[PDB]
DNA sequence: TTTTTTTTTTTTTTTTTTTTTTTTTTTTTTTTTTTTTTTTTTTTTTTTTTTTTTTTTTTTTTTTTTTTTTTTTTTTTTTTTTTTTTTTTTTTTTTTTTTTTTTTTTTTTTTTTTTTTT
């Protein structure tokens, strides 16, 4: 669920009681979009090109 | 300090219902085949004066079988009633007009990550 109320930003995600905790955080960020990576691309017009 | 009662969400998997992929039947649609209309010219058909020997109508009279005729009893005709179809008031629904309130989608371009197949 989400709990944000414009004091932050909160998303509880409630553990099983047989589930480490650590372990789903760890899956959670290999699997899902909480870790992205940026690839940084420094391009720009120097004297019009 | 140990031990006893009760409460719910889960191990759940099966029954019921819903949703989503399917393909028989009457209504469209493109094709070929047969009805219509306009020109050329073409031997061919067809319109109109003259003569002619014909063959059917009008003097007159005759009869007979269709035109006279009266009457019995049928039976088509007309009357009432009711059903079936046609046709028109009535109602309902939908569309367009011009200022308002709201929204919703399809693609390029690169680079990086998931998410399936081999």
């Amino acid at each position: 669920r989400d709990e944000s109320d414009k004091d932050g930003m909160r998303i509880v995600i409630e553990v099983k009681r047989d589930a480490v905790g650590e372990v789903v955080l760890n899956n959670l960020y290999s699997q899902t979009q909480l870790q992205v990576s940026f690839g940084i691309n420094m391009v720009a017009l120097h004297h019009g090109q």
